[PDB]
């Protein structure tokens, strides 16, 4: 499992559950092609988006639907989504854990990259 | 002006100076239409991006070129750039300060919205 | 003045107004000696805490009463307060802006140090 | 395991390994009494600090020695340490995961509290 995304709710101090996200990969013609998608579990984690073989070198974008998350909780947030755009595997295969920490008017994203 | 961006460097403890960014407005065909850009001053701030009359309701994107900033400092970054996407003015005109706090493998974006 | 504190509210997307804080300097017996305090203005800023002549080298602590802030908004917070502890002026006099970004179950503190 | 602390390095995008921390509990006479201590593992996690039985209601402080971490990597950071001060178990036993995200001039702390 070379790509994992974890999402936390900084208002409730809890995992952000059932958060939808879509992953895209930049194609040769410079457009965003749909790569993978899923929803966070009860632990706020989304595993199994891709495989070592499929997750080749490229520029990837993860668009996390934070607006729907907040709206469902009664909140009109600032951001439409939280985005992570990154070049992956440019020095060989790596494991990526993307952490998103959510507040109604602020988010942070962090990457932990391991061998 | 109704939009200001401030950028800070969490490695050096300083304003992030000469950081380039482009501002886009989502078009009817939902492509992104560029409409403003600039680079942060010596105080890490970018003002004068738009005016009250131009800054109408819509979905806006600020694309901050964080990668080039880290490149210039000789530090390996994770993200291609830092994309702040938000619906503007949804209630009516507001003043927006977008604050971006940068680290090589993490960033946060916060909005301060005043009326 | 050589020390300024700015506080932002990540739930409301606003300056955090009327946030109380105390500043301490570590004494010889390594107890904390209070020496300044105040509350954030309507811009979320607290200025005039000290002067260039008073702000000598040493270890300083800013104790931000985040709990009372969240209490006043009717929101359950995690932390008792947000303690910024730093060695000042270690090279010589600097100007410090401490920026605190607050959520109920998360906070970040960043220093902008200029010379 | 009712208390866990995880520490990440936002410069390298990696767990922050061998980071020392000390936990204190506020006594009846309002002083800080030593409660527990340890170092983060290769995963940047510190488990086993306490037990359900021992971890009674109280005000707890975790002081994470971030300065030694950065110094060992050649960096003179802003903060002396990262602190987490919180009331625990005031509504019955809870599980606490404290996440610290470290940069030389900035840190964030987040709590995930579960049943």
């Amino acid at each position: 499992c070379p790509l994992m995304v974890k999402v936390l709710d900084a208002v409730r101090g809890s995992p952000a559950i059932n958060v939808a996200m879509h992953v895209f990969r930049k194609a040769a013609d410079d457009t965003w092609e749909p790569f993978a998608s899923g929803k966070t579990s009860e632990s706020g984690e989304l595993h199994g988006l891709t495989t070592e073989e499929e997750f080749v070198e490229g520029i990837y974008k993860v668009e996390i639907d934070t607006k729907s998350y907040w709206k469902a909780l009664g909140i009109s947030p600032f951001h439409e989504h939280a985005e992570v755009v990154f070049t992956a595997n440019d020095s060989g295969p790596r494991r990526y854990t993307i952490a998103a920490l959510l507040s109604p008017y602020s988010y942070s994203t962090t990457a932990v990259v391991t061998n």
